[PDB]
């Protein structure tokens, strides 16, 4: 009985982690370590660096003031050996354990690694159950499955959590409330003003060490506005609940210039390191609809993202890993922008989203998708530069999450697995959906010339170019039939157009 040594990692800041259960507060220890290989596995934003490291020594002093002994290994400490695997094996050598217990982790690179460690004494593996679908419950369910499709598993999640049910049948009397015809914003009607979180004492120091220690990662450091413990994220979630979620209905795929934050909830940076609980924020949607302060197909919206997409993505993840993130179904080969970067496009959409995730660490659902996502893809960029970007300049980039989205969703490069059919898309639904078009120097009514708006020509040479493989996808068939219709001229003719622009763009 010489007690456990319990591994907390940075994205498992949460009192109820598995690896915390039955603790023996008078022999075990608890390993946190802040670890340069994860600081720079990917170049994460300043943004991402500061959340998580304010917020993991927060956690590391809530569990000391609740008498835990906390090993706590800082950037700053010299005999810090960078790495987890490192640290646990000194963290061995300082004292004697029976066992190390752990949380399986959100990336299954480290998971696969930590798994093959040899130590000295047994660890043991417990799964996250902070997550509403198990990994086991999720490959039960895809077993036999043809194509894994949300819309099924959505169901199955609502009857599971009994969210939004009465009785065996879905509130209101069918699941899923999505309206066709949404559109962008009137031209009156202003985003309000939305809370951010002052850096606490705690937050203010890592910012400045983050500052000083890693000026070459991307992003603006200055303005850092999350959350870093329960109580700043709850004062988000209850700001998001009260003056937002009524909305959240009406304008979840609009695009407001230089709005960022629109009507959604800014929630998923703290809820991917712990701060928040998936069911508890559902059950509080739920309740501002069961009492007459939210719409239901508000409520619905937020939870099926939630219950939904959030764990379908992960889902696809671990049953997928690690061919998933191998796949590349287009073929694609080309190089990111560097404007992906640096924001300096004459497209006003992309230059809108870079400047958010830039200055904010974050972007909204339909840029990421519809702006800079269906962008990658039409451009035929590597998928792994393209999960290299997501990956660095979103406050809330995990790979379990990240890389659906990202190779799956939004580029198609996994075949159609999470999405079904690719979200490719022209000018004008990025004009349809915003107010960028009149704005911007590009004439989004033309495809071809200097004026022109690149995603036109670009759109075409995408269904072109994958035309034999789109027509058996199957859900492609309106845009096949408008390429067929034109004559041979005009398909030549904006081939030469997207060719000019990648080479323009820097892509091939
Ligand atoms: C290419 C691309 C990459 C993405 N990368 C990430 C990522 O690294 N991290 C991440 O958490 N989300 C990612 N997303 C999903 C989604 O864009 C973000 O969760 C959302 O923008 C976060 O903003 P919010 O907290 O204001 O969410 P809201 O719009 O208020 O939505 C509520 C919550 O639903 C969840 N959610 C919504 N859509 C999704 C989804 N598609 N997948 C998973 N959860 C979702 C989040 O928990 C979010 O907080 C990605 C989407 C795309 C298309
Ligand atoms: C920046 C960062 N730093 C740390 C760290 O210092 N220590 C740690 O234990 N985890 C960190 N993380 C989170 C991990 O890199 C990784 O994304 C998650 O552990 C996945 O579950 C991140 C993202
Ligand atoms: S015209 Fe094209 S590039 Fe410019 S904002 Fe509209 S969609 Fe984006």
């Amino acid at each position: 009985m010489a007690g456990a040594l319990r591994l907390v990692l940075g994205d498992q800041l949460s009192d109820n982690l598995s690896a915390l259960v039955d603790a023996d507060l008078s022999r075990d220890q608890v390993l946190m370590v802040e670890s340069r290989v994860e600081a720079t596995a990917w170049k994460h934003h300043k943004q991402k660096l500061v959340l998580v490291w304010s917020a993991m020594r927060q956690f590391a002093e809530r569990l000391r003031a609740r008498g835990f002994n906390v090993r706590y290994v800082t950037l700053e400490d010299p005999d810090n050996t960078g790495s987890i695997g490192g640290e646990l094996r000194r963290a061995l050598e300082a004292r004697a354990f029976d066992r190390v217990i752990r949380t399986a982790c959100g990336k299954w690179g480290l998971e696969s690694h930590l798994l093959s460690l040899d130590l000295p004494v047994p660890m043991e593996t417990r799964e996250d159950d902070r997550f509403l679908c198990s990994r086991a419950q999720f490959a039960a369910w895809a077993e036999g499955r043809r194509e894994l499709r949300m819309e099924f598993f959505y169901r199955e999640m609502r009857r599971k959590t009994g969210l939004l049910m009465d009785g065996d049948q879905p509130a209101g009397g069918r699941w899923n409330f999505d309206a066709e015809n949404r559109r962008k914003l009137p031209p009156g009607l202003r985003p309000p003003e939305r809370l951010r979180i002052p850096p606490n004492p705690t937050t203010q120091t890592v910012l400045e060490q983050v500052s000083r220690g890693f000026d070459d990662h991307f992003g603006e450091v200055e303005g850092f506005g999350w959350p870093t413990n329960p109580d700043e994220a709850t004062a988000i979630l209850d700001h998001f609940i009260a003056d937002m979620l009524p909305s959240f209905g009406d304008w979840q795929d609009a695009m407001s210039w230089r709005r960022p934050f629109l009507w959604h909830s800014l929630i998923s940076p703290a809820l991917n390191i712990g701060l928040l609980d998936p069911l508890d924020i559902c059950r509080r949607a739920e309740a501002a609809w069961r009492e007459g302060r939210a719409p239901l197909n508000a409520v619905e919206g937020f939870i099926r993202q939630i219950i939904g997409w959030r764990e379908f993505v992960r889902g696809i993840y671990w049953l997928k890993m690690p061919e998933y993130a191998q796949r590349n179904a287009l073929d694609a080969q080309g190089k990111l922008p560097g404007f992906y970067w640096t924001g300096q496009t004459d497209m006003a959409c992309v230059a809108d989203t870079v400047r958010a995730a830039h200055d904010h660490a974050y972007a909204h659902h339909i840029q990421r998708l519809m702006v800079t996502g269906n962008l990658a893809m039409l451009l035929g960029v590597h998928p792994d530069a393209v999960d290299d970007w997501y990956m660095v300049v979103f406050a809330d980039a995990y790979e379990w999450v990240e890389m659906p989205n990202t190779r799956g969703m939004a580029t198609f490069a996994d075949g159609g697995i999470v999405g079904s059919k690719p979200y490719a898309a022209s000018g004008a639904y990025i004009d349809r959906m915003s107010d960028y078009c009149k704005g911007c120097r590009y004439d989004v009514k033309k495809r071809l010339g200097d004026d022109a708006c690149p995603f036109n020509a670009l759109y075409w040479d995408f269904i072109d170019r994958h035309a034999q493989r789109l027509a058996g996808n199957g859900r492609m068939m309106m845009p096949l039939r408008t390429l067929e219709k034109m004559p041979d001229a005009e398909r030549e003719a904006f081939r030469k157009q997207a060719r000019a622009l990648r080479v323009k763009m820097g892509v091939s």
